[PDB]
């Protein structure tokens, strides 16, 4: 494998921790490959659901549970702490809120949370690299609460970083708000990759095409399916009651991805920086619920 980049994966990983058994579990917890019945069973449907006022409740919950373990995280981003200590105390704060860490056997996915540093662009594995000044890295946080999902993930700066770092990542940031900012009952999914793509670039940066925002609440992820690129065949109209993500990732340099062979790491083909922000949203009447969004502060960790 030719990396392509300077990052490298940073072995052994520590054993993988175990959840308490009093924690409920997702199907594929219990899985030897990983494998989610239930996504199986409505593998290939478009259908969205609409979520019952229990639904709302229990996404409320796991998504408030969500952003608590990420700003766990937050509070630890500097040079020299692994992304494995990381993950460690995500692995713990998640069981200390009696969630389930919802990467953690999907699809033999190894650790409870995915950490994304420099040209990777999502799904990077915990390891026993330690950050470096300079660096920027991702947090993406899942939880598992009484059969519900919660997604979010921001971007942090590790010390000091260049101007490059600050304007990828406060463009990246500006395009997930934009594009929450038109959602809303009548928009059809495709056009939030229209308003993304244009932000994107008008500042000089490309939008990863390979990964999208999804559908989320008793499956990790479903319809919809949400690109973040302009010109997208996405299919289905927002309507009251709907949940999903928008997760959009931006690059330094061409959206072009591909994976290490851990099968998880997607990083540039260029080896340029990528940068990722992600709320789970709900469709109301007015226009959206942030489920995931920050309780005590009008603002992301980054802008600290
Ligand atoms: C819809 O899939 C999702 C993908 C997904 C759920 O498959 C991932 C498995 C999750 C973990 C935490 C390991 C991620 C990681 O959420 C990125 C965006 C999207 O990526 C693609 O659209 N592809
Ligand atoms: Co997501
Ligand atoms: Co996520
Ligand atoms: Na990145």
């Amino acid at each position: 494998y030719r990396y392509t980049g300077k990052l490298r994966p940073h072995y052994p990983l520590m054993p993988t921790r175990p959840v308490p058994s009093y924690i409920q579990r997702p199907d594929y917890a219990d899985h030897p490959l990983g494998m989610s019945e239930s996504e199986q069973a409505l593998k290939g449907t478009s259908q969205i659901k609409l979520l019952s006022s229990e639904d709302i409740e229990g996404m409320r919950l796991v998504c408030r549970l969500a952003r608590e373990v990420l700003d766990v995280a937050a509070g630890m981003i500097k040079p020299g702490v692994t992304t494995e200590e990381i993950d460690h105390a995500v692995h713990l704060a998640c069981i200390a809120r009696n969630c389930y860490p919802s990467p953690l056997n999907y699809y033999n996915f190894p650790k409870s949370c995915c950490t994304s540093v420099n040209e990777v662009i999502c799904h990077g594995i915990p390891d026993r690299r330690p950050l470096q000044e300079g660096d920027i890295v991702n947090v993406d946080i899942t939880l598992y609460r009484n059969g519900y999902h919660g997604d979010l993930n921001e971007t942090f700066f590790v010390g000091e970083v260049d101007d490059g770092a600050r304007k990828l990542v406060q463009t990246t940031y500006e395009c997930l708000m934009q594009a929450i900012d038109a959602v809303k009952p009548g928009v059809r999914y495709r056009e939030l990759g229209n308003i993304i793509q244009k932000h994107a670039q008008a500042n000089g940066f490309s939008v990863v095409r390979s990964y999208c925002g999804h559908g989320i609440h008793k499956l990790l992820h479903t319809a919809p399916n949400v690109p973040h690129y302009a010109k997208n065949k996405a299919v289905g109209v927002m309507k009251s009651g709907h949940v999903f993500t928008i997760e959009p990732m931006i690059c330094e340099g061409g959206w072009q991805d591909e994976t290490w062979p851990d099968g998880w790491t997607a990083v540039t083909r260029d080896g340029k920086r990528s940068a990722q922000f992600e709320h789970t949203l709900l469709v109301t009447d007015t226009g959206c619920e942030i489920l995931t969004r920050r309780l005590d502060s009008a603002r992301p960790h980054f802008m600290s």
